[PDB]
């Protein structure tokens, strides 16, 4: 940098302890990664200077010739990643592109069928205390609670019961594949539009390591910032059909101008998606998933769903008799940093909960392999069965150093 | 830029254009700017890369001790300027900032009285293809048919008429200033919350030169990318009284994580912002758009409401026999960016309009002062009045180069 660190010592200094913070610690929240230099350049652009309104070629301002070019770089390059019919790129944020759609779609009050929050199911999926639990009625569908796989015999009993308009599929805190051809199948019997948000996992289904929603489903919601690895920001994908709608969900719908310098950096986000080490660096996620599922189990770590099909994996404290929060927070002093996160039919209350979710998408984007795998579980095991202990501790901190350099 | 046009040949070539076309044209879009060197430092930061849901000292994931130095710095500095009691930072935009307004005080179907849409009221103010109008009954109040200064006498009547839970005052083309003290002793008349969209003049009110709503309104939402020159993006103050509702308005309630690399942003614009050099800026803004509204009355332009008392001025085309489209058609042709835009009593629909708007805060940034102000405005004389010839349209394109260099 060189304006700022003039201009200001303060804004500087902290932006300087974070970026030193994302080094020095083993970054584990599943819905985190770490962007390229490229895409940072585009969001610190001069295209934050332009109001563009409307969408390409269609504009509520003169002047967009150029911001035109990159939306359309942005959607074109989506619809050639997952293959849908049609792209929005403006929603500036997950939170944003799921209530596009919900605002598309639904009246205010109608019925939705979403997973259920405690197991596994988005905050923008129901939650009474979100918009979307506020606006409409939300109705869920659990897991087995032996296997925490989907029960797809739920999902259509709720679907035939409930009868909603609309039925949302996908996770913030899911480990296995989630079927949409199912999902579709019950939606169809009971007349309900089909919505996937797949935010978490868009980076493996661009990568083709999870199957894609976009065939199944009419609407597809997705952040651009999870294991899609691009810039803050939301995405809908939908069929022709709702293009013209979605659009205008978005605008003039609920919101306004468009962050046009992170639309650049969600097309150069697409661009490296598309590219093939992008599919090697998705594999990897995956290959660390599992091996580090594998080597929490090796520790004594029972696993929700038994292991993990994708990025993240869920760990059941109740044999350690920790909860999630306690977890978290001694991870926290030896440099590991989880979230807690409620396990299907958690005992304890989603402030303290019962798990800790991890994922392995941005220490997989710093060049972790199998054999970090292996040792980020095994200071894990040190740390959670050895709480009381400051020299386990102590020991942890130096092997987390060690990793990290 | 080093990384971006290496990576993205396609994304980097589109991005200079517009770089190149900022600096070609004469931008008078009134809701434009352009933002600092240090501003978009700080949006090009590794802050991206952060989930940290919730507030400063009570977020939902660990790691937040940096980002919460910078969100706070931010809150603190808006607090510094505008005198509120309490600020939250976190709004992706103008449209988000407001919608969480509406989500904290009303229910769906609530009466809202917001300024007329098409005598400067903006599109969240109600618009019925918007969510604002779509969830709430908006009823509007109106400016004088003759002076186009808004008829406090009709918003007490429409207030105690229909009773609105939510009065909302502020515009998108206004250009004389308003009354807040008058809408707060109408809003305690008739029992109803107080809410005011300052975003056009947010930077006019930080330097002293518009009355400051704080004092008068429940509410007070803006932009800070228009006249106070900071990242796109939105911003609540408000009492105390009503900052825990609003901190839930934005989070649970509308979004989900915040853009920290723009909170980082918006903390540098509200540093420069609290400069001296800043408040001297706004005053050129302001005197600039005297200037050029006197310069454009010289020419033969009349002038919504006589003149202006901000940084906006509105033409009415009527005396030329021209709409808006067609004035920002012909001017786009030699390099001046202006909007049609409806004028109060307006005979002309939204699409198609009787005026231009024209704002000055983005050429005063880049150093105009009042001579310009005057060449810019005789330059619209001779493309306005002969809009039929190539030679004047080809001597205005040289008179705008001279200017842009
Ligand atoms: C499945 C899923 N859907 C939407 C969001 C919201 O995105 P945002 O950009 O934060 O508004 C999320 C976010 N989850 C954060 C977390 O999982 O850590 C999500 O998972
Ligand atoms: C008065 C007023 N309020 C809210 C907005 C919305 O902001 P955004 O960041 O675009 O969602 C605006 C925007 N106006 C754009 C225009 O005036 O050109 C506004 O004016």
């Amino acid at each position: 940098m060189k304006y700022l660190p003039q201009q200001d010592p303060q804004v500087f200094a902290a932006i300087e302890q974070e970026r030193k913070r994302q080094h020095a610690k083993i970054e584990l929240i599943a819905s985190e990664n770490f962007v390229s230099r490229a895409v940072m350049e585009a969001q610190g652009s001069v295209l934050t200077n332009k109001y563009a309104e409307g969408y390409p070629g269609r504009r509520y301002y003169g002047g967009c010739e150029y911001v035109d070019i990159v939306e359309e770089l942005a959607r074109e390059r989506a619809k050639q990643l997952f293959g849908a019919e049609h792209a929005n790129v403006q929603p500036h944020s997950g939170a944003q592109a799921n209530m596009a759609v919900y605002f598309t779609v639904l009246e205010h009050g109608d019925t939705v069928l979403g997973m259920n929050l405690s197991h596994g199911g988005h905050l923008t999926h129901g939650s009474p205390v979100n918009f979307s639990g506020v606006q409409y009625n939300f109705v869920a569908y659990g897991v087995d609670p032996e296997t925490h796989v989907i029960d797809y015999d739920d999902v259509r009993e709720k679907a035939r019961l409930h009868r909603p308009k609309l039925i949302v599929a996908a996770a913030s805190a899911y480990p296995r594949i989630i079927d949409f051809a199912k999902f579709r199948e019950i939606a169809d019997e009971v007349g309900a539009y089909l919505m996937v948000d797949m935010a978490h996992i868009a980076g493996l289904v661009a990568a083709g390591l999870h199957p894609n929603p976009v065939p199944y489903a009419h609407f597809v919601t997705t952040t651009t910032h999870k294991t899609l690895r691009g810039p803050r920001g939301g995405m809908i994908l939908c069929q022709e059909q709702f293009a013209k709608q979605i659009d205008k969900a978005i605008f003039p719908g609920i919101q306004g101008g468009p962050l046009m310098h992170v639309i650049a950096a969600k097309a150069v986000a697409f661009g490296e998606a598309l590219q093939d080490d992008f599919k090697a660096y998705a594999k990897r996620v995956v290959d660390n998933a599992k091996r580090l599922a594998s080597a929490l189990q090796n520790e004594g770590f029972t696993l929700v769903s038994g292991g993990t099909d994708n990025h993240l994996l869920l760990v059941d404290l109740r044999p350690q008799q920790l909860t999630g929060k306690t977890a978290e927070k001694v991870l926290d002093e030896v440099g590991i940093t989880v979230n807690k996160n409620t396990i299907p039919y958690d005992p304890e209350s989603p402030f303290v909960t019962s798990g800790i979710r991890i994922g392995t998408a941005a220490v997989t984007t710093r060049g972790f392999g199998l054999e970090e795998m292996d040792e980020i579980a095994a200071i894990i095991g040190l740390v959670l069965k050895n709480v009381g202990s400051e020299q386990a501790l102590e020991e942890a901190r130096q092997r987390v150093a060690a990793l990290t350099d």
